């Protein structure tokens, strides 16, 4: 018992935790690409100029 | 008893703790690559300029 319940637990636990990391990959891919489109068409120097304003 | 319950505990304990470190590897790979895409297209000198603003 303590072997075969707890080992099917290991195998399903794999099937679910490569799952949560897959969720993390995909959501962070969307965050990534949509910051990239954000900054690249906002302006490479525009972000510098807007943050360097300290007069 | 105290041998064969506690040694199947060792073997499953392996199967689960190389597991938690595998979870750590994969989640930290996504964190890694998506900071890399972050900084490299944000700008190598942009991060310096935005942090060096102290006027």
């Amino acid at each position: 018992r303590v072997k075969k319940v707890r080992e099917m637990e290991l195998i399903y636990a794999r099937a679910q935790l490569e799952l949560e990391v897959s969720k993390a990959q995909q959501l962070a891919n969307v965050e990534a690409k949509k910051f990239k489109e954000m900054t690249e068409a906002l302006g490479p120097g525009t972000i510098r100029d807007l943050a360097v304003a300290g007069p």
